[PDB]
């Protein structure tokens, strides 16, 4: 049956040139700051950071993400947590790709 | 839990300069190809297709689903059924992101 709801989601490319160790620490920094926001941000119905783990496949880190409207993604997305949050990404990031979408 | 299977998220992005009447002929076709496949395919667990609704993003189509493992995945990916559906897609096509990971 049809929520009424949407799925934001996120997929990150770190740069090439980042060396191993620290991808790790930024992915592994970044997962548990975004899984802790549901604490801080009411508007979050789901949320759930995965880290590729198919050598095939070159983007890294997926957020994937519940809401019940576009005004709580918004909400969300410029809420300070969250801002904090993304910064963790700031210096190694190379590329977003992101499609919102009703379920 | 941990359910030990595999999440398969892709997000696409068709060319700029692609008429938006044939960007949506095109979602749309894909939507119920890609809809269609749990039928024809046994190995999918949960499958997906979101097409964006927000006019500040600009990735135009999410796929998301759900495997017990890789190998799974690759069956899909290379399964007829799915390289049709898939070719839907080539002609207007710019870029694939994609993540897989372990739920």
């Amino acid at each position: 049956y049809f929520q009424g709801m949407v799925k934001h989601i996120v997929l990150f490319k770190l740069r090439d040139d980042v060396p191993v160790e620290e991808k790790l620490v930024v992915m592994n920094s970044f997962k548990e700051a975004i899984e802790a926001l549901p604490a801080k941000i009411s508007v979050i119905r789901k949320i759930e950071v995965g880290l590729n783990m198919n050598p095939g496949e070159t983007w890294n880190i997926a957020l994937y993400s519940e809401f019940d409207n576009l005004d709580d993604v918004k909400f969300y997305a410029t809420h300070p947590e969250h801002v904090a949050a993304g910064k963790i990404l700031a210096e190694t990031k190379e590329s977003r790709a992101c499609v919102d979408y009703e379920f």
